[PDB]
């Protein structure tokens, strides 16, 4: 038997392509305005004058219109430890959540198995991500079973990896479409935030700046190399990819899951620290393809908050619309970890095909996706657009 | 810009290829015969006497000799909640796993890096895999900062996956090293048994199983296609991976992490569906090679226990001498969950080179890897050995 000739016969030939993407959210839509109200009567922290004044001000300079929460009033008058800043509850929310991921995940992936019209027995690979709970066997078996894929799908299961995320299943779906011949591989991205809802505590504010900005939502992607022209349907197609921890970074973005659930504990300053370092990230993308005008390719990074995109605006001259899908995702679902760039995809190549637009990237040739996250962790990969 | 050009300038060429092995396991070393002595004393459950009479049958017919644990008699003394059979524990045993999940990574990590040769530097990607708890930044970070790999080396953190992923780790690994050029894998599977170390329970003897049986250990990898002649040296080939979810198997092994640790269910008869469903398995992986002797190829199966390896042999009629790496293993340092399959990589080309055979898989040409754990999911790697 000859190796050489079955790893010729194994691999693909062209570069990963986004194929289908859909989305979905939780069915309870929670206005930003009333928030305040709303999370200090439910928590029973009213009392708390100061703190609340705190946290309008958060809400306020948000710029998040809504979002969209598994976690009802109904839901959360049943579970007191959830309200509570810090009381066992890890169950509770486990219980929540395993369940949930799946079924959210599963409204989003049907969407993209439509979009992308081929068989869902052509899925030869899946990619399930989140943060929110862990069980064994894990959310990529409940969506194989709730999907009905075939048993013999290969699954890559992604837990608490955090907001950066996004950009980390892109990464792994490019080498496993690019390297297996054939392979089409189902992403899924799918966040809750039951695991990380709690009361207000004024020492513990950077905690409290997560309750102002994390909603839920699933988006589920189809990759593949070597689309078949005009049955399949490219929309990005990916480049190259990075990860890299930035310096001086440590305990930006630190998340333990506990008895209490999860909590995250933020010590430095995210935004300057993105903003910061994004300029060598560009570079390292960028300056291998010729290109130095970050206004001349197309944009996707994760909201984590306002003041990352407007810090890393003013950094580099952005012209204001550069971030206009990134914002316009930001203020109808807020930040939803992981999804929330998959999200942005989408808003992009929707609002590009409405509009009238030549390339699925806002009539650019390439683009750039950041994530986000704890280490500090920035991934980037490097997209083309597709004409029409 | 051309994208295929870059495409064909960015990936490998010729199959991912394990080129380092080292392993590293906890300093405490557990006897199996005075193991039912210790365990019912230290869990204060001496007086349940046929409750201890199950368990000394089980720690008698395990095939284990010795194991190594990272807890010992102090720290179970001051942590009571740790050996009852359920009591909240997960933040004393999170604290403890944390920090010995890349403690003990390292160390085999730092074992494979020697013998591979080369500058860490070198190595491009990373993946970490513990079914041992979970943080953020993850274990994967905390083993970049301890080794001091570089900042950019991109990252894979695979939690709660179970007894099955040695066999994900090997399939992930594959795809990363064989599309792009130059990469080099460190893999790093590390478990550690203070996140399942619990009291016993005769309603739950399932639960008592995997006391007797698991134990502690780390095993790490260098992993990469197109090894420099003479500089670099192959171990093993990786040829063809696969992953499926046998039939009729729902709940055969399932695990929650809850606010007492997490706890193992086995609802079915896990030796029974490896041992029916092995076959299906072996045929898929080697009917395309033309083999279809199982005795002509060299093994290594996951010793989920004795009576999987056992049923499997029959089954089969594999000659005795076949699982003889894996029973040494078992042996030796019991089940480890993730790790256990890159041991008996590693006893199985040390025995055979230092036994003067043709090559690394016991002087045979083929041979084939796998694991067994959650869904039920048998994980397949077809493997070639290197000669001498």
């Amino acid at each position: 038997v000859s190796v050489s000739e079955i790893r010729k016969a194994q691999r693909a030939e062209g570069p990963a392509t986004i194929l289908a993407i859909g989305t979905a959210n939780p069915a309870n839509c929670v206005e930003q305005s009333t928030y305040p109200d709303f999370y200090f009567k439910i928590t029973n922290s009213e009392h708390k004058t100061e703190l609340k004044e705190k946290f309008q001000r958060m809400c306020d300079k948000s710029m998040i219109k809504r979002r969209y929460m598994y976690l009802t009033e109904e839901i959360l008058k049943e579970n007191p430890n959830v309200c509570e800043y810090m009381a066992p509850s890890l169950d509770a929310r486990q219980d929540m959540v395993v369940v949930e991921v799946p079924r959210l995940g599963k409204e989003a992936a049907v969407k993209a198995i439509k979009e992308w019209g081929q068989p869902k027995s052509k899925i030869t690979h899946l990619i399930v991500c989140t943060t929110s709970g862990v069980d064994m066997p894990g959310a990529d078996y409940q969506l194989t079973k709730l999907l009905g894929l075939r048993p013999y799908v290969k699954r890559y299961m992604m837990y608490q990896q955090g907001c950066f995320a996004g950009g980390t299943v892109l990464r792994l779906a490019k080498d496993l479409a690019e390297n297996n011949k054939g392979a089409r591989v189902l992403v899924v991205c799918s966040e809750v935030t039951a695991v990380t809802f709690r009361g207000p505590s004024d020492t513990h504010l950077d905690s409290l700046v997560g309750q102002a900005l994390s909603g839920d939502g699933a988006a589920a992607l189809i990759v593949g190399s070597d689309p078949v022209p005009e049955i399949e349907k490219p929309i990005f197609e990916m480049v190259w990819t990075a990860q890299t921890i930035a310096p001086d970074s440590e305990g930006a973005i630190d998340g333990h899951l506990r008895e209490a659930g999860l909590t995250f504990h933020l010590l430095k300053d995210v935004p300057g620290i993105v903003s910061k370092n994004i300029t060598k990230a560009l570079v390292e993308a960028f300056e291998p393809l010729g290109i130095s005008d970050y206004n001349s390719i197309f944009w996707i990074a994760h909201p984590g908050g306002p003041a990352i995109l407007d810090q890393v605006e003013q950094k580099l001259a952005l012209k204001p619309e550069k971030m206009n899908a990134t914002r316009e995702v930001l203020s109808e679902y807020g930040n939803m970890s992981s999804a929330c760039v998959l999200f942005i995809l989408d808003e992009m190549r929707k609002k590009s095909t409405q509009n009238g637009l030549k390339t699925t990237g806002e009539g650019l040739e390439w683009g750039v996706l950041f994530g986000f996250g704890p280490g500090l962790t920035i991934e980037t990969v490097v997209l083309r657009s597709v004409a029409i």
